[PDB]
């Protein structure tokens, strides 16, 4: 017999230090995560502990050269990202936030001071970040954003609300996005800053084992050599949101194989009418179907690692890929908990926690409609959002 | 502007004493159960106390007659629950089990004394019921069923564990299914019967406001008069499942029709890039498309519930309707969710809830496999189960 | 065993009359046309003869009173349509036109002696009338259209190119629409007339059982008499479309009911690995999901043709009937060519045919995306179409 | 740049090298020449000439994978490629170029004696004849097992008896390779066409696969040499050795009718003007472009990734399986979708769509239905066997 991906071989599409990057980050899931994970989304934590348990694993800016830093290839934080997500999404999440939107908006647009001050931190996972984009009135379309910075001498005053903020209760720093006389710009807003409130978000049904605030700025002040120098406009944000968005493309990949796996393995082990679950042509349709999704989604985010690690990929190519993998892998995991019957509806097998997990990661970093619309866009050459 | 429902006129099918039970229904939904609802399913609670208010509203074996029932025709039933199911799938399981399961038990196959002893407490909510058929083992396949009923002079020893059964935990009275040396029997267990336990599930992500349990059945001794005398055969614990499916056949609309109009509120309500959300051709397609599914499900199920009261209704035209309107009603609920965004994610709006509790009704009283081949079997004569 | 629409119990919903009509025309299918299609099809003719054995069998303005028009009920008229469809699209499309679209423009908008020159002729089949409103560069937004009819003193002249005009080539009176100075009006125009051409289309894969024409109207000139006095503006065309368009809902559902009834035969009768085909589980989930689609569909269908009969039914509501039951058709035609393997890509058995047909169903009369965006628009109260 | 084809969104050029990427050109732009301008009135007459064998033998495409006997000797993903190009054209293109390398001389090739090699495949790879390939019956399509197509020994000699069914280029071919039962199990046969009691019968009346010849072959009393075995081939698996050969073309070829039919629906699209704008402008059309475009694109990596398995230490038939399930229906959705957005003008021949949806009919059922094309997938997964 042959797991999905086997079947596919998408092994051998990597080489051997990508492959041994995959068993180590799912060695760990498997020790350290995987038998606190049930607990961990019933009463809604993510200890902020695991903050250096995955800074010693290396996978906190494991992307970035330098400061400690793993720097490696794109793939491999990819693979790292599949496998974290295997876990649970939470903690691709923070992973996501810490290295790919933390971090880098520090190590992109940041001054020397600030990256020295904070890159072996967040590295080492003695300090946490987040990043604060999204508002209430806005997720969509931040050009619309609110939060605002003010000069008074050559210090700034920020006001405003950010909303669905990971991390924003547990972060040493935030990097704030808020409009200015000039433009949008970008501001590493010290939680202790007087002014700044984080009130975590409760009675969520996704990402209970994940850390997500509202952020209030209450005239914050801050110094001028708290904003990032070389962040001007939108796109700086959204540079951040494209790394992001690539370790995604391969995160919910993992979401959708840890569902499939498990799902398999129990219709191996469940009888009905006096034969295994797995001997009958509707499960086998189900698992055959899926596993053609889950194959297709890693050949796609295979190719995208190796354009970004080559010349750069495109925010229009890994639309493809954002859009593809995250609702192929929500189908899979709700296909996979029907398989499951009663015993799938609690948090013994994995599908119906990825499931919900899943819907977060299919709305945030771009709605599968926006990514939809992006390709649209680089098809036709006319933009449909408005 | 039309709701869902209004632009299929499904009212015009429906006499004044039926609209009638359907508003006074959504009003104590509205007043009693609604308030509460999102901290029953995060603490995973539903309070016993609701057994009396139900039974007041006069729901409780509403479609029996005599002991205190309405004596309601079917499609009035129907009505009601979809009317619990728009507030939450446990208030309708509740009442799915008091009734159609337990009351109906009794009702059909119990004695002159089990009937006086026990609908009028039933029916009242003074009491309790609950209906013990699935097994950790056999639950698609009750032919299959281990649990054993032997005889030790007049009375009966009964071994086995039930799983999955509603109300378990707060029940008076069980009514439990079991093999014998003739064939499948039924027995009423009085709940504090030495050697019967009942364990609470918990860690459920679906159905969290219900009660839900193991039944363990340790040499649990019973007297000759605890057995349901008219009960023999597969076909008796059938026949309560026939009346309860009927119920979800309209119960899965409910959750539907809730999420759906909640969700094109919200649609008018959030601006995006400069309009309502409501405005955008990507949001009217979801909007139409799953009123199309919604009003077509209303027309079946109010179809199934002539034919119920004009003849009785078979079971393979109810599958038609479980099949359907669960698979549907699921559906719905997840797409309302993507139109929502990340608000969506939490217990404010009802959509990414009643989707959990959904998956609970798409497996149970028949999973949609169960139902899709027993349609299979009516159209062609050949049985495709094993 | 039952066949799909004896499973939901259809019959029931309608009386004996409306019974018999189906019968009837079923008959006429069976002998008159079925022996004939396939050749027709591949020849892509439909004898013009056909329409005095349609007028004859009275389904030509079968819905009208007076004029020796049969005058049935709306849901007669719909079941006449579900059995011709069956037969194939060609023979419904014929009728469609025949009826709801030029004798009714006829009948609600024509002079009196208009109906009396032309009524009794179209409704014996006598005549044949088709319906120019689509232009090469205006369908689905006729509002748009450019053919113009001005005055010469009392004349009108009419200038301008209808296309895909169904009987175009067969008709003795076209009913035209035209842009004028005061807005869009109608006019009859013998198609004797010099300056009005109509040229045949080939080279169809869908509806080759149907004439469809190209009309070029070169400055026709035609007496103050010729127009419809009653029909001003846009809603003219368009209720005459709504007529046309309920009797789709039902014929629709005749080609898919077709399609499945001779596919569970097929399955019945091919042995694949030593059993008959419709033994697998496959096998049975395709045809019970199609089941459950057909009989959906007709319950709307005789819900509308009910609304239709008693108060009237509204363009919206039309608009269910329209967008489900022709996309739920193509669908199983599509399904059911699966399941007869490479016996299925002929003429041999009806569901390519029908599939193909179905492609101008999606399209004519409304596309798809019409009726979706209608719906959208009652559900919101906004357009979305601009 | 302001726009992308689909697949240029992808980039999936970066996966092939300048040889690969010229001969796709090159394929490309003999469909463009020679055969698009014909293809219309082919489909709607029925027809495609015998001529067009001896025109794909010159471009190089018949036997192209193969080495020796004048076959073009390249790798597994340049067949691939020309498969492609000749799909976007029209699968009955695709089909003979199939039916003639990769199950008909491929038989001969892996199968054959010297002789059979010698005397056949020179002449296949030019298209100066035309083979066939006969495993389907009337009884007998996705079960094979099951054929009732019998050879029996008289003497040193052999007696054929049976009936095979929807036999593309039956009644063209020079050379049929006809599957039997035998007492000690499944063979294969050389027969050429005139031999007496060997009939083709050409099927008319099909919606799909008009621009190709399709063959009811009845074999009466049909008496054969010893020398008309193929030596090497015993039981089921060398008519599926064939079958595996032909399927990893059509994983490719389906992509060709997606892109085809993709392509000219994006550019109608674009001058289209309904309600006083382009159709490409609305969020409807560019839902169904971007979905289409996703679908597409997916499917040429896996085409891709299964053809440098093949090129390598080589794909299993569960791998193929992958792609054959995939693709074809990807494919047939595409152009189904790719229709509505023509509204009127695509039910005729004049826009491909409707024309490849028709043809892609055939292609999910042929060479293993897209339910066996699971199943198989399923037994991989779960070591159990589900077909019966
Ligand atoms: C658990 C969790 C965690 C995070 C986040 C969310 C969640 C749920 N996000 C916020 C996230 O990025 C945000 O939810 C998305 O950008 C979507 O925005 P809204 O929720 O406001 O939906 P919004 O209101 O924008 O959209 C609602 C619906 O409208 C649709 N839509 C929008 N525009 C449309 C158009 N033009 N046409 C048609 N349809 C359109 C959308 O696709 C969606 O279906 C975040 N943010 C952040 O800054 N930092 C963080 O760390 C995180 N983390
Ligand atoms: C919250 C909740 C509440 C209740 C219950 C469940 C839940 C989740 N049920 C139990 C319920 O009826 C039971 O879950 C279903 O019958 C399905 O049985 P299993 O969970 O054992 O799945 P099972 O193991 O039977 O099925 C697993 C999967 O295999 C599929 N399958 C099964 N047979 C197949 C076949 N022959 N071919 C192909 N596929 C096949 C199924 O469709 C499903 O997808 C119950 N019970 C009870 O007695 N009293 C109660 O009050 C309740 N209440
Ligand atoms: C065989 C046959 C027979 C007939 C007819 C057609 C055919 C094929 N019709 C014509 C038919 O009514 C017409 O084809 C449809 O109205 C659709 O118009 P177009 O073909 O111009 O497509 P059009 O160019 O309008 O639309 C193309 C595509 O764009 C989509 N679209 C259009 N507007 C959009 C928007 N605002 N937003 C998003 N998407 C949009 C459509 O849904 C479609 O998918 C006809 N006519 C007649 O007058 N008399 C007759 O007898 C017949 N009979
Ligand atoms: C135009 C064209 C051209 C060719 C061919 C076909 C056509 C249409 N073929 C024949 C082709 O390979 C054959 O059609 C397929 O193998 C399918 O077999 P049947 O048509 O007998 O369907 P069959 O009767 O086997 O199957 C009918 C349906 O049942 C399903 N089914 C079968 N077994 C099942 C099971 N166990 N469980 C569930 N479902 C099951 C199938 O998936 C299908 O949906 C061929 N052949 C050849 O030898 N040489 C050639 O050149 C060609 N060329």
């Amino acid at each position: 017999t042959y797991a999905p991906l086997e079947l596919f071989d998408t092994d051998r599409l990597l080489d051997q230090d990508e492959r041994d990057i995959a068993a180590t980050v799912r060695q760990f899931v498997d020790t350290r995560l995987k038998p606190n994970v049930e607990g961990w989304f019933e009463s809604a934590t993510l200890p902020s502990e695991l903050a250096k348990e995955f800074g010693n694993l290396g996978v906190l800016g494991m992307h970035l050269q330098g400061y400690g830093c793993a720097g490696t290839n794109a793939v491999s934080y990819g693979l790292a990202c599949m496998e974290l997500e295997a876990g649970d999404s939470g903690f691709r999440s923070f992973v996501s936030v810490q290295g790919s939107l933390s971090m880098f908006s520090i190590y992109r647009y940041g001054s020397e001071e600030q990256k020295n001050e904070w890159l072996p931190r967040l590295a080492a996972g003695d300090a946490i970040g987040c990043f604060g984009l999204t508002e209430p009135d806005f997720g969509s379309n931040p050009a619309g954003m609110r939060t605002r910075a003010r000069r008074d001498g050559s210090d700034w005053i920020l006001n405003g609300t950010k909303m669905w903020i990971t991390n924003g209760n547990l972060a040493d720093v935030a990097t704030v996005w808020a409009q200015t006389d000039d433009g949008i710009r970008g501001f590493l807003v010290p939680t202790d800053t007087p002014g700044f409130t984080a009130n975590e978000i409760h009675r969520k049904l996704s990402l209970r084992a994940s850390v997500t605030s509202e952020l209030v700025l209450d005239n914050v002040r801050l110094p001028a050599s708290a904003q990032l120098p070389l962040a001007e406009g939108l796109s700086a944000p959204l540079s951040c949101l494209n790394e992001a968005r690539f370790g995604i493309v391969f995160g919910a990949l993992g979401a959708a194989r840890d569902s499939l796996e498990t799902t398999i393995a129990y219709t191996q082990s469940r009888e009905v009418f006096d034969k295994p679950l797995s001997n009958y042509q509707l499960t086998q349709e189900k698992l055959a179907n899926m596993t053609v999704e889950l194959g297709k989604g890693m050949l796609l985010a295979i190719h995208l690692g190796r354009i970004k690690d080559a010349e750069g990929v495109r925010p229009e190519q890994i639309s493809l890929g954002k859009l593809n993998n995250v609702r192929e892998a929500i189908a899979i995991a709700r296909e996979c908990r029907t398989l499951l019957g009663g015993s799938g509806i609690t948090l013994e097998y994995s599908p119906l926690r990825h499931a919900n997990n899943l819907e977060s990661v299919l709305t945030y970093e771009g709605t599968s409609e926006m990514h939809l619309l992006s390709i649209g866009k680089a098809l036709t050459g006319k933009a449909a959002f408005r």
